[PDB]
DNA sequence: CGGAATGTAGGC
DNA sequence: GCCTACATTCCG
């Protein structure tokens, strides 16, 4: 439908939602995922898991307009995995750092 | 073998963890039990799952002694199972609303 | 205790 | 439908 606004997507954050973007390396290139979990604490990563979740639970102010799982809205919290001789690490990004992340998930 | 303050135990929220309480209708009474997920959004419920999660991972600031899984560490997120005629739903709680919670599962 | 076996849910 | 990844159960 209608591209939703950094505002809309930040709604159910008011409601006991959290939303996460997760950028790791795959087969060619650098991909985001963007989780939420919702208020009773499930991780849910797809759309229509999102659309179940609501139907089951009263309809009140949240609704499937305020949710986004494009990887480039920077709303919620974002993480990258960073392969380190270590092991695969994952980091917590700063506000700072955000913007290049995005970028470089773009296309 | 000595009691962890808040400041500790606020520590790893400043790594990528988050800590959340959860107090839901049980048995016989109200109860709390904590969450903890890693950086890498693994959800953890025991103290020897974190433990086990700290030495199969890269050992920076965070350390055994900065975690408590008491529901009454007002550290994190709470959450609680409000129930109604027209459902179970969950709620997290504003800051104002947590001492209260907590007075109510000492005890 | 630290790993293997088995169960489950959601992804594809 | 099976597969993969995670949660839970089981083991010496």
């Amino acid at each position: 439908r209608r591209i939703a606004t950094p505002e809309e997507v930040r709604l159910p954050l008011q409601h006991g939602w959290r939303r996460e973007v997760r950028i790791k390396k795959g087969s060619h290139r650098w991909q985001g995922e963007t989780w939420y979990y919702g208020p009773c604490g499930k991780r849910m990563k797809q759309f229509p898991e999102v659309i179940k979740y609501l139907s089951r639970n009263v309809v009140h102010s949240v609704r499937r307009e305020h949710f986004s799982f494009s990887p480039r809205m920077p709303v919620g919290d974002f993480f990258e995995e960073r392969d380190t001789p270590e092991g695969l690490q994952w980091v917590q990004l700063s506000a700072e750092e955000i913007p290049s992340r995005i970028q470089a998930i773009t296309g």
